[PDB]
């Protein structure tokens, strides 16, 4: 493999490349079912120790049932419209029954619902069969033939799943992310992925990264009726796979020459993850949304902006004519560090002491005032002020790109020092507007001399 | 049962499993309408029913008048030359009389005409009977009996077919295709199919695909003389049937190696329908010259090429030695899509958006730059740029043939880049030529010592 | 509306601007039904003339029903237009669906119905031959003794049956899919009622309602099923997702040199002629002339017959040598006189001894053309005459402008000009010229 | 359940009306106790398998108790546990106050006596605060009776498998309670069924001193109540474990609410940087509240059921009702509508209660489509609105959004986008926060400077 990183001394930024995309574009929903002997209710004259335990469990099971019935009843959207769509179909009368019939002969079917959706169906727990067979004869009459100890233990363990489904939805109000292991066993998810109408490339991918698939899935609680508990599991579908990705890291760029509170600072405002997606670039500004396993980036495109491919030119030539590169400005000469994919960017301003260091021989570099970068080869920690940032130790090849820090090119009298969201062109229009005051208030003075 | 293979090497796909029905020849039959001779009313009465009956007389008379005017890499065919031959004989002296002689006592007979043209003939409407027995009796006398009201209504209905046949001929120079229920009702068309020198399975074939027969038939106005209207119907004769047909779709195949249009492009040009036929392959290159009902394929051999069965090897290995697969080359860096029988070929080039999507799930593939394929297995639409295509949803078995796109074997500087219809060998002729020059004139530059 | 045209003297091509888009991007399907009576040929042993006329029409109805039962069983791309409406057709083929629509319509003639593959469609009962036959016609003729029918019953049944036969006739020669959707398939009032009931914006309703003929052209009628005494056929209507974006039309004509020795000229023709409409930040390009239909200043096109181009395609009109987009051209040596009549003008390519003329209906010849590519507005011009061909100029009113400049065929050296290129570009010709220059200069340094 | 929505073209913003308030206005706190055994660690020699299992389960019980002691001393749960103009609260401030009273003298004993013949009582504390008090678990009774004569003696008597099993289950709730606390420094949200079973919480809701309408609202929306409730570890002493539970109190109910969605409003009149932008910034939830309008600007301090909006006023501002006049005329006289300006030409879509807002700028593929019909509108540059009338998705670039398919009626209010009235040569585009009037000033300043400057030249 190859993950590489370039550091642009001119812009105090770093682009780390070599990653492969896997972006969520679509959803697949499936219906999961637990089938309950709700009909059950215990009464009998027997009072063995082993009887009490089964009666206690029946109250637990019967409680979870009654509670579950009460519980039944930036770019903005709703993530779970697909699952809620299947949930509302399930409430149509007999739609639940279609599932029961299909799941009579095996525990995994493909039922086509009334809205023309063909969805995987799984029975994952058969509590009606266990109770009605091994339990109901025990506690229906009064002579209440006492069970063996293994039935006390077995019913208790089967009932455990149902109890922690109900615990989950007493605090989640029906919708969880990630979908939990009681919601769906890892073994069941693996069998679901194996049965999904997708490429064999996708199936291998979803199986390799089940933990990621969990975090990007939704459990949506649907119905309890006709002795069936049904909930929808909504899984990610990655339409984009193996396009190039790259991550942008950005730190402030300031003037060190002035030795006061008055200095101009400029920063690339467009950091985050980047992906090629259908002839454009999908950009994820909250890099908190993109999970990375190995060199693969798993993002949900619902959290992206779509940008023209020319945005990549702000990493080559920040002053290019083709893309209006976005920057911010401030007058805060504050030192900080940004740990990158296999390196570290340091901005060191003021009287702060900035260290690069190695766990075998202590301090191995002192930083000048200004913006600098070090590779993760021969550096373990980077210290800025009272902060010790450890550095990522993933293997890869780093590169230092030398250039004049572009903050030097700006003339501090006329610099718009407090631009929150501006660009390279927005800043020059502000500069030239300020020189407009300069020529006009000057040659007005040249009327009397 | 329809199957499909997509060859990724050559950006093409074959749809197998269809059954031939090829137009081998023609069957020409003569259709007669018996007409009373024009007798202008010569009657004075002014009841509204006489006015109405006279009005319909002039529609009839001005229709006989209109028909009197009317009577007086591929090959290049003459479609109705078969039917016109029969029409030409009827124009002869004493031939229309032969039709009358054989049709006094039947509504159908086989008549010998002078040129050895012995053709079946049918009398389909007898207006001379109706006019001379019921109508002009009242209206040809100097003072006219004023008619039945039901005679007014019935005469209009009887005359309707004669008027409509005249209209169809009058706006079509006398030749009509498809053949309508006015030239030939479905009752008579089925009757004629019962009496052709075809095998019974061919009689069944036509009698079930009657719309197809009509589309491929002609109706040639021939003569109006001797109280007789006659026109020639030309019905297709399907002499080769139930033999295997496969359809070849092809799409452009280009390198994406460089950006900014430095690419070379290659496209198979043999796209169309192929059918086994008497030890050869009939090739129909204009997929409109074929119709498809169910898994059947009605093609017209007149628009066909006869190819040796070795042409099929181009689908197996495009660099086979026996057949020289027709290819074209250009630099067309545009995106396109072909809907196959149970899939879609996508040739996504440049920076276009190309996706396959499912109606309930959303985007499920996002194609990379190059030639790919999706099957209708869980795919409902393909979108290329702004164009949205719908895939066929028939039940089928589609196989992806992995291989290397042969546009990469070719060097981008030896490539004859604008050849309309060359072959693999004709290009390798020009690669061999353009190569041989450079090595010589570069080795000629060696001996400057 | 304001229409403008510019003639680019440098590329022998004019661009008409100012049209307004209506690009069909999706389909809507409706199920149109005719409720039938399906009663057998009658046992009434009767002879009166009004009985005979009724029997003739009944066997017309029977034959039409049986005729319908037997019905069932270049840089561009390729699709199936009716694939959307064939979805709904085969939903109907499943038992249960026909009963659904029958229940929804036995009390009212218009409905919204949810078919079981997940589609909600408007459905209409347009003709009810069941209850007419069963209550006016079946009574008197299902008995061996026939009551003689009324005459106005004979006239009316023949009128009602007429639509069923006409729809049968249309389906019978068109394999069961028809375009345009006739007035027998859907009368004008029924269409405007559908348009009202569509879940479309209140603007698209105005567009379709005021362009009913064009909606007919880009629509389909799909014969679907007969059973349960119900005839149903699916009607598929255009949905113009793109509306009122700017559109423009590009006209092109061969641009050649004029120097005189027959067989010693190089030619060069822009090849991107067709319709262009702005569409979702790109340019949809309709290179087939037939596909786009122009009514008023509006251009109706089917997006499935289009190629999507980067917006920089438009720069080919202001600068064919532009850095960004490689403009598509073809070359040759075969130069003939020919004219292209534009939206509000005419391009004349006059070459050789051919005489070329523009003339007014009163002033006679108002222009005589020089050899080479030229233009003339439709202002005070009625006909253009190139050789023995007389073209008429369009008399649409609009403003036009003559962008003067040097024909680019002049810049090219005839002795290296690639004169065979069929589908080439400005840059492809540039590559081939630089190549042929090098070969000649290669042999020059390899003569020394 | 008549949800309706209007879209204002002039300001690029839609309002959903017809929701019902359920506002959290205050807190109810109740004390919950678990009786504990002061059992010393097993004192006997025993090696039977079942003696081992009971010994282990006692250690889990004993360890969990010293763990809970570690919480109640180091800290004790007593903690201090926002956008542009908002305030800053202290959620557990109410509950911790009751937690500290329990550390006083005899307040533990008042409860212990008050919960002797019952397991639910009312205690009036040493400060006059009357709190419901519930004993949920009695481990002292079980450990001392069924469990102590085994461990007490010099040689352990072997227990049953049933005693081994039943103790594992009685012990369980105490351990899970200790787990939750040990991982949260003794303050937990939401309140779990371990902290408080649905049986206990619905019984607790009934006994509370609140209206009948409040009881109905709370007893139905149990998960929302759990999400909005805190559980504060308080004290372990006196052989009693007691923790405070802080429940939301809905003092405002059934008043009308509405939600405002906004999007950028950018001039399309030019190419690339020449465009200038306006955007309303008062988006969020509004509810009529005591003749004022409570504004919830983070719409996710609110949770939404059918028709019903559960907001928390700690994240609210209080506004005069004239604020709604911003949704009929952004240039109104009474209230100064707050906006923001920029030069940011990137497309964006908002999903509303029953519609979609699309801000298509530059060259994005902005599109709204249907499951079975395909694209039913391609947006052109500007700010447009589509309802969910047979609309299932909206695509902006590569991003697919699903429209709300809520059943309701939608109104498109036509108007001139106000961004077209502003002179782009003298327009201010820095404003993180500004009002309509504040922008008119900065334009009055600039245009009146050129009044004087035109004079002198």
């Amino acid at each position: 493999q190859n993950i590489t990183e370039e550091f642009y001394q001119s812009t105090c930024s770093a682009v780390s490349k070599g990653y492969l995309s896997a972006l969520r574009t679509g959803w697949y929903t499936s219906v999961i079912t637990i089938e309950l002997s709700n009909i059950k209710e215990p009464k009998c004259n027997g009072t063995d120790a082993k009887v009490k335990l089964i009666k206690q469990e029946l109250d637990k099971y019967k409680n979870a049932v009654t509670e579950l019935q009460l519980l039944m009843q930036l770019g903005v959207g709703s993530a779970i419209a697909s699952g809620v769509a299947v949930s509302k179909v399930l409430h149509l009368e007999g739609e639940v029954n279609k599932i029961k019939s299909a799941l009579l002969s095996t525990n995994k079917a493909v039922v086509s619902l009334s809205n023309g959706v063909s969805v995987l169906t799984s029975k994952v727990l058969d509590l009606k069969n266990y109770i009605d067979k091994q339990l109901l004869p025990i506690v229906n009459k009064q002579s209440c033939s006492i069970p063996n100890i293994e039935t006390v233990i077995e019913f208790q363990q089967k009932n455990n799943r149902l109890l922690e489904i109900t615990r989950e939805f007493s605090v989640n109000a029906g919708v969880t992310t990630p979908v939990s292991t009681y919601m769906l066993t890892n073994s069941e998810l693996l069998s679901l992925i194996n049965d999904m109408p997708i490429t064999n490339d996708q199936k291998k991918l979803m199986s390799n990264n089940v933990p990621i698939v969990r975090q990007q899935s939704y459990s949506i609680m649907s119905i309890i009726k006709e002795e069936v508990l049904a909930y929808v599991v909504q899984l990610p579908l990655y339409g984009v796979i193996d396009t190039p990705c790259w991550k942008l890291h950005t730190s402030p760029l300031c003037t060190t020459n002035t030795k006061e509170g008055s200095n101009i600072c400029l920063t690339r405002t467009d950091r985050g993850w980047y992906c090629d997606n259908a002839g454009s670039v999908s950009f994820f500004p909250q890099a908190e949304t993109c999970k990375v396993q190995s060199n693969r980036v798993f993002c949900d495109t619902m959290n992206s902006l779509t940008l023209p491919p020319e945005v990549n030119l702000c990493n080559v030539d920040i002053f290019n004519p083709k893309y209006d590169c976005k920057i911010m400005t401030s007058k805060t000469d504050v030192s900080s560090s940004v740990i990158t994919s296999l390196g570290a960017i340091v901005s060191c301003y003021g009287k702060t002491k900035c260290t690069a260091s190695n766990k075998n021989r202590g301090i191995i570099k002192t930083f000048s005032n200004g913006c600098d970068y070090v590779s993760n080869k021969g550096v373990d920690t980077v210290s800025v002020g009272n902060t010790l940032y450890y550095v990522n130790k993933q293997e890869g090849k780093s590169l230092y790109v030398k250039g004049e820090p572009i903050i030097n090119f700006y003339d501090p009298l006329v610099f718009p020092s407090d631009e929150f969201d501006a660009s390279i062109s927005q800043v020059n229009e502000k500069i030239n507007q300020s020189l407009a005051f300069i020529r006009k208030s000057d040659e007005l003075l040249s009327a009397i001399g």
